[PDB]
């Protein structure tokens, strides 16, 4: 199986400020064929199911604001939120989304500071 | 988007007994081509990421015990756990896993009765 290592495990930030979170895969996710990275990020708000934010390492889903950016390639990926808002409170997971069994990392919990 | 409707939302059961949970999709998940249903079930234990239990509506992942069975076709799917044990305590989600955006249902929380 592909192990996805997420960090940090939790962070606390004030509204309007930038955060970066890392996701490393134990195997390359880059498809040398079509030069695509098979990596998704999901957001899971408290008491809700996960919801797909980004796939292909950096394509945002419809309706996901531009303050989310996914980047990186091969094994080393990043999710940045340039200006965190109150509704961004959630656990963020990265997922190996094409090589079975499909595998999530352990998640980065984002909490807002008052 | 495909809406996945899960029920019940939670249930409480004693060890060694049977439970059934339903997942309905608002669009058919059956691929008339290869007669496959594009439906996964994931298990999410407390404080952990989701983990893929079944894909193709009824194929178990490696290492998933036979007391899990997934069934159904088209729009109407079932997950049965024939003899619930303590480590089965979790939220179970079904997912539309092939038609973007990929979509989870709201989950069935399984709790053990003492």
């Amino acid at each position: 199986d592909i192990v996805m290592t997420q960090s940090p495990s939790s962070l606390s930030v004030s509204a309007g400020e930038r955060v970066t979170m890392s996701c490393k895969s134990s195997q390359s996710l880059l498809n040398s064929g079509n030069q695509k990275n098979f990596l998704a990020w999901y957001q899971q708000k408290p008491g809700q199911p996960p919801k797909l934010l980004i796939y292909g390492a950096s394509t945002r889903e419809s309706g996901v604001p531009d303050r989310f950016t996914g980047s990186g390639s091969g094994t080393d990926f990043t999710l940045t939120i340039s200006s965190v808002q109150a509704e961004d409170l959630a656990v963020y997971y990265c997922q190996n989304d094409h090589s079975y069994p499909l595998t999530f990392g352990a998640g980065t919990k984002l909490e807002l500071k008052r």
